[PDB]
Formats: C-alpha cells, sequence, structure tokens
C-alpha cells in the first residue's frame, strides 16, 4: 500500500478501491476521481468504510474521520471531518481522460483510441485495465466437456447450458484438462488439439486466462537522438546485399529507438537480419508477439548468421510446433529469438521488435521492462493486421491507434521507410500503394497479367456468425477447370467457415486474411465472402492481395474495392 499517483506522481496512501487495477490516486487526483465517476470506494492502509457494526456505508463523500477510525453522517462524533471537501480526499503527504479509461468496458472503438491519445502513464493504465478486463471476460464463457470421438479430427461436446458460447475459430486457444491447449472449427465440429491425446468422454477445456501483471515500464523509452553510433561497433565490409540498408542501419545506432515501415516484401526480415551483419559484434534479440513471426525471423538468421550464435527461447508449456534448429533455451547466445510472452529478464546492445502492427501496449510495456537495451527498433506496418481486440465491437480501430508506435508512423510518419516491393506483380503494388500508402511503394516485378477480378456478390450464408458464400467458392472451381496451372493456389478469405466449405470443394490449402500474414504463396484465391465491415477493412484487404508473387483472383463483394483492383476483369 506504498506508492505514487497515476496522474501525477504525488505521494498518497490512497487508491481507488473501485477501479479494477486499484491505482494510487493523491489527494486532489482521488477527489476529482469519486466527484466525476461513480467509483466511490478510497482504499488506504485501512478502506474508507464506516467503523460502526454492521453499516454498510462505502462512499467517500458520504463519510468522515472521527478520531482515527472512519464513520458516515448517521454514526460520525461531534469533532469529525468530511473525507471530501477543498477539493481533496483525505489521506497522507496531502483528469477527464483518466475516468474514461477507469470506467469503460472496452467494448467501443473510442476507448481503444483514448488508451493511445492520453499520457505515457494513463497508457499503462489503460493497458493493464484493458487486459484484466479481457481476462475477467474469460470466465463469463462456459465449460465444454467431451460428449464422443467420431474420428482422429472430429467429435462432439457438452457445454454448460446458460453461460455464453464463445466463438468457433482459429481465435480462441482452450486449455484443456491438463491435457495441452486446444482449438476448434465447426454438428461434426473439428478438434486441434496442440497435444495428441485420445479427447476422453468426460475431459473439459477453458478459456486460458492467464492472469495480468501490473506494467512498470513505458510502451516507448524516452527518445535520445545521438550525433554519432553508440555502443554498436559497425563494419566496413558489409556485404552488397545490405548495402541498401546501411544509412538505416546508421540511423539504428543514433536514435534510443527507430521505426521502420515495412510494406509487404519490401525486405523487412532482411534489414532485421542484415543489421547483425552491420553491427557483428552486437547481441541482438529479435522478437515479435507471435512464434511464426519470430520463426520468420529464425529462417532469415538460419542462412546469414552463424547458427552457434543462435538460439530459439521456447516457452516451458509447449502449445505448438516452432524453430527447431537453433540451441533450444540457450539464454546468452548472442542472437536470442523469442516471443514477447516468453522473454527472459535478460540486456541487449540492439533489440528487433517485428511485426509491430500486432503488438498491444501491454506487449510494447513488456520488452521494455524485460530487456533493457541501447537500441530498441521496431519493425512493422500500420497498413497491415492489428492484435484482435476481442472486447471491441462497436466502431473500428484506425492504424494510428494500434499501439504507441503505429499513432508515430501514422502521425509524425516512420523513421524508416522500405518502399520497394519485390514480392507482388505490379498489378498488386499499384494497387494497394494507391489504397493504404499514399502511392509511395513502388513495383520491382513486372505485371504478371495473372491477377484478376471478378464482381460476384453470390449468395451469403452464415455458420453462427461466420460467413459461407457457396456461389463464390462454385465461381472458383469453375475457373479451376479452366486454369489448371492454378492447382496450387491457396484459397484465402475472411472467414473461416468459407474457407472450410472451400477446403471440401476446391481441395486448395486455406487461411484466413489475419493468418495469411507473414507468408507469400506463388497463387492465391481470394474470394471476399461478403460485403462486412470485416471484409472490406483496407488492411485486410492490403495484406490478402500482398500474399501472392505471381498471380491472384479476387472474387469481390464490395464494388469499391473491386473497381480499386488493378487487375484483368474476367467474366461469368
Ligand atoms: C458495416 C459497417 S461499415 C460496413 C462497410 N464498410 C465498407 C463496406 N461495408 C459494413
Ligand atoms: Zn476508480
Ligand atoms: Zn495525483
Ligand atoms: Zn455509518
Amino acid at each position: 500500500a506504498v506508492g505514487a499517483c497515476v496522474l501525477c506522481n504525488s505521494q498518497t496512501s490512497l487508491r481507488c478501491g473501485a477501479c479494477i487495477r486499484r491505482p494510487f490516486l493523491c489527494c486532489k487526483c482521488c477527489y476529482d476521481h469519486v466527484i466525476s465517476t461513480s467509483h466511490k470506494l478510497v482504499l488506504s492502509v485501512n478502506p474508507y468504510v464506516c467503523n460502526a457494526p454492521g453499516c454498510d456505508v462505502t462512499d467517500v463523500t458520504q463519510l468522515y474521520l472521527g478520531g482515527m477510525s472512519y464513520y458516515c453522517k448517521s454514526h460520525k462524533p461531534p469533532i469529525s471531518f468530511p473525507l471530501c471537501a477543498n477539493g481533496q480526499v483525505f489521506g497522507l503527504y496531502k483528469v477527464t481522460d483518466f475516468n474514461a479509461i477507469a470506467t469503460c468496458d472496452w467494448t467501443n472503438a473510442g476507448d481503444y483510441i483514448l488508451a493511445n491519445t492520453c499520457t505515457e502513464r494513463l497508457k499503462l493504465f489503460a493497458a493493464e485495465t484493458l487486459k484484466a478486463t479481457e481476462e475477467t471476460f474469460k470466465l463469463s464463457y462456459g465449460i465444454a466437456t467431451v460428449r464422443e470421438v467420431l474420428s482422429d479430427r472430429e467429435l462432439h461436446l457438452s457445454w454448460e447450458v446458460g453461460k455464453p458460447r464463445p466463438p468457433l475459430n482459429r481465435n480462441y486457444v482452450f486449455t484443456g484438462y491438463q491435457i495441452g491447449e486446444y482449438t476448434f472449427e465447426k454438428d461434426a465440429v473439428v478438434y486441434r488439439g496442440t497435444t495428441t491425446y485420445k479427447l476422453n468422454v468426460g475431459d473439459y477445456f477453458v478459456l486460458t486466462s492467464h492472469t495480468v501483471m501490473p506494467l512498470s515500464a513505458p510502451t516507448l523509452v524516452p527518445q535520445e537522438h545521438y550525433v554519432r553510433i553508440t555502443g554498436l561497433y559497425p563494419t566496413l565490409n558489409i556485404s552488397d546485399e545490405f548495402s541498401s540498408n546501411v544509412a538505416n542501419y546508421q540511423k539504428v545506432g543514433m536514435q534510443k529507438y527507430s521505426t521502420l515501415q515495412g510494406p509487404p516484401g519490401t525486405g523487412k526480415s532482411h534489414f532485421a537480419i542484415g543489421l547483425a551483419l552491420y553491427y557483428p559484434s552486437a547481441r541482438i534479440v529479435y522478437t515479435a508477439c507471435s512464434h511464426a513471426a519470430v520463426d520468420a525471423l529464425c529462417e532469415k538468421a538460419l542462412k546469414y548468421l552463424p547458427i552457434d550464435k543462435c538460439s530459439r527461447i521456447i516457452p516451458a508449456r509447449a502449445r505448438v510446433e516452432c524453430f527447431d534448429k537453433f540451441k533450444v533455451n540457450s539464454t546468452l547466445e548472442q542472437y536470442v529469438f523469442c516471443t514477447v510472452n516468453a522473454l527472459p529478464e535478460t540486456t541487449a546492445d540492439i533489440v528487433v521488435f517485428d511485426e509491430i502492427s500486432m503488438a498491444t501496449n501491454y506487449d510494447l510495456s513488456v520488452v521494455n521492462a524485460r530487456l533493457r537495451a541501447k537500441h530498441y527498433v521496431y519493425i512493422g506496418d500500420p497498413a497491415q493486421l492489428p492484435a484482435p481486440r476481442t472486447l471491441l465491437t462497436k466502431g473500428t480501430l484506425e492504424p494510428e491507434y494500434f499501439n504507441s508506435v503505429c499513432r508515430l508512423m501514422k502521425t509524425i510518419g516512420p523513421d524508416m521507410f522500405l518502399g520497394t516491393c519485390r514480392r507482388c506483380p505490379a498489378e498488386i503494388v499499384d494497387t494497394v500503394s494507391a489504397l493504404v500508402y499514399d502511392n509511395k511503394l513502388k513495383a520491382h516485378k513486372d505485371k504478371s497479367a495473372q491477377c484478376f477480378k471478378m464482381f460476384y456478390k453470390g449468395v451469403i450464408t452464415h455458420d453462427v456468425s461466420s460467413a459461407i458464400n457457396r456461389p463464390q467458392i462454385g465461381v472458383v472451381r469453375e475457373f479451376l477447370t479452366r486454369n489448371p496451372a492454378w492447382r496450387k493456389a491457396v484459397f484465402i478469405s475472411p472467414y473461416n467457415s468459407q474457407n472450410a466449405v472451400a477446403s471440401k470443394i476446391l481441395g486448395l490449402p486455406t487461411q484466413t486474411v489475419d493468418s495469411s500474414q507473414g507468408s507469400e504463396y506463388d497463387y492465391v484465391i481470394f474470394t471476399q465472402t461478403t460485403e462486412t465491415a470485416h471484409s472490406c477493412n483496407v488492411n485486410r484487404f492490403n495484406v490478402a492481395i500482398t500474399r501472392a508473387k505471381v498471380g491472384i483472383l479476387c472474387i469481390m463483394s464490395d464494388r469499391d474495392l473491386y473497381d480499386k483492383l488493378q487487375f484483368t476483369s474476367l467474366e461469368i
């Protein structure tokens, strides 16, 4: 119970007992909090509650100090001061934005906008409160048990009736019972158990409500501009291969932190691994939110960096399969590849945080608390997909509000920008350059002449809320008979249910737009499925079409995005 205020750091014994995170509030700030919100419980050494037997008065405005104890107006002695008077709540060592974070339910977009526009301490308070809320909301869902086993990939479950049923897709990871993490995709549902055990009739699962740990470090450390490279030792031999990034690697050694906007296939991984070849003595920790992003950095380092100084830090409880080729869990190796949630207590010359659009302010803070570094490099693209905000249902979260790093890239601009897309045919590069990069993304490849668009709204059917468009899958089928070279294509769509129908009918490997991020394929077949805000989202549209290296077929529902696609229009 000893500490400083979240709004001005003025020392106090006062905490708000109504806040889900019980923040320390000073005498003036605690008052301006209780008088403006429904939050009336004030904690300190002892809570502010009437001491008189059986008295349930807990509002600090209806309370007074009688001698050494606290009492309401019905119990107070003649010599008693009200706890609320003269803009202060009585406490030791004797704003609008804080109120809104402390009381919001996180279902509105404006709640996240504010969690990013506020001061740095209010950013941590909001990040902590939001994560606590998201975890307490996980309990609100019911417990599901095994009813029977059809085969090695199909089953049926008993639900606790009453308490809501959480959504069935590859976005909700259950913790079976201690039979490893599990995922679900739709009466015969499919079980994607991260561990191979015969799911006995009687075992049950639950959404892992991993507890929220208070935030110490800021989302972004204070910026420092240096006039010479600091604590890093460059080379004058750096291979031609990484010479396009030499002026940027120098900017990296001349700032405490630096931002890199890298559109799809502009060489983000190349930049990250090449930074190690530019400062060859530097100890570098490569971090990202997902195991897939960490693994993609593992793959690029396997080609250019010495395997003996590499290590893939894997969490004790192995969820799904990750990197196998590096010396596992060696914390003192020069190059360490580990996810934000598995980051051990250590220091580094440079920390590279890749896929920055997927990072939350909580993630930004964790990295700053578990890693003390000379240089921090954030690589990503605010034009790509952000972390799914489960509680958010009203309003769309704009890129300047994804996190503090995205916020900078969208207002002041990124420190560095990779302007040449080497992956996509010019039809795709030109489309997304106009759509999300203000015509600053350039095509390295020529037009492949294999980028097609078909405007076909079809028939939207719903598998609960996840959507299906069978006429769009049927249009893909007719196209595949006439274009057998498209037999190697990946079927992408914004919905899992669409992907499941297309997996059975077309037989193509499947992918949601969100899971396609970071990956590339020669041929991509995208069916838009619906014209919802989800399927029409420009960051999602951008990721979807920028997966193709050679050609893409887009079956569109929205006329806007269809007309924007600089592709050859097909017929039927
Ligand atoms: C629902 C809310 S906005 C929306 C939309 N935006 C673009 C196309 N459809 C659908
Ligand atoms: Zn409060
Ligand atoms: Zn204060
Ligand atoms: Zn009383």
